[PDB]
């Protein structure tokens, strides 16, 4: 035989992500305007579907543009997605904090590059938005003149 | 199974705004003084202070500000940025800040602003994981990027 079905509850960690780091094989793929200089925004898990859509900017052409992939999970374990080439993804290390993965793409040239990532978790609490809620009640500022600086289109560029 | 000894200095590292409230609406609005991105904080024990690293849009132009808040007896912080500040910090954690700022401006006009800020908690075990991960792989470490220092530093 082989390995057993692998237990699976990964919705749960759905939600903004940030980029650490990556690294390379071929630097030009993550150099300022390459491919993969890619600054992640959100994840999310979908375990019926066995899929993760990624939602992340990158600047091409000297223009930030935000990408929608979506990756599909295999019964090898990895995941496959369509982004500058082929991609099979996998997930080395995870938890409700952290991401450490591996990315194997092929560009339309037959170039194989592989990279690595850490990518970290932007945890808000319930016990912690409901002290921000209580106390934005007590000095009477009203919910609409409450701002979400987490999802937010108008937002600092890191180059 | 470990983790490193709590203090206020190691709360410092980069975070980030989730929600900031207002009771002048102006205040936070496009191009409003108060509708900061948070980049890092920089807690001081011995001297009592406290420094703010943010982006905040002015005439379409994003600006890097830097503020150094100074701790009172009662324990509330007092700052210049856009007239003067009394912070007071009502929740704070490894993880999460909840504050109320007062703010007087140029003209007498005060403004109460309530915010909820986030840190990004990178930790040792997990750097680990990925330099060991990034070696296997036989990837050079000149050939990493650090992409939270950039976001920390924009322009
Ligand atoms: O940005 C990555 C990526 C972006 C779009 C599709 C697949 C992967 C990536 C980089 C390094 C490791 C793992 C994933
Ligand atoms: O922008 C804030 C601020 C920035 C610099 C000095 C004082 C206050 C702030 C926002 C929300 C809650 C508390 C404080």
């Amino acid at each position: 035989a082989q390995e057993e079905e692998a237990e699976q509850n990964l919705s749960e960690l759905s939600g903004p992500w940030r980029t650490v780091y990556i690294g390379s094989t071929n630097p030009e793929k993550i150099q300022e305007n390459g491919p993969f200089r890619t600054y992640f925004r959100e994840l999310v898990f979908d375990d019926e579907k066995g899929t993760v859509d990624f939602y992340f900017s990158v600047k091409r052409d000297g223009k930030w543009k935000n990408v929608h992939v979506k990756a599909t999970k295999q019964d090898d374990g990895t995941y496959v997605a369509d982004y500058e080439g082929q991609n099979v993804f996998k997930i080395v290390s995870l938890s409700r904090t952290h991401l450490v993965a591996h990315n194997i793409n092929v560009d339309k040239h037959g170039q194989t590059t592989e990279l690595t990532e850490l990518f970290v978790k932007l945890n808000v609490e319930d016990e912690d938005l409901e002290k921000f809620w209580k106390l934005t009640e007590d000095k009477g500022i009203d919910k609409k003149n409450v701002v979400n600086f987490l999802e937010n289109e108008n937002h600092p560029h890191p180059e």
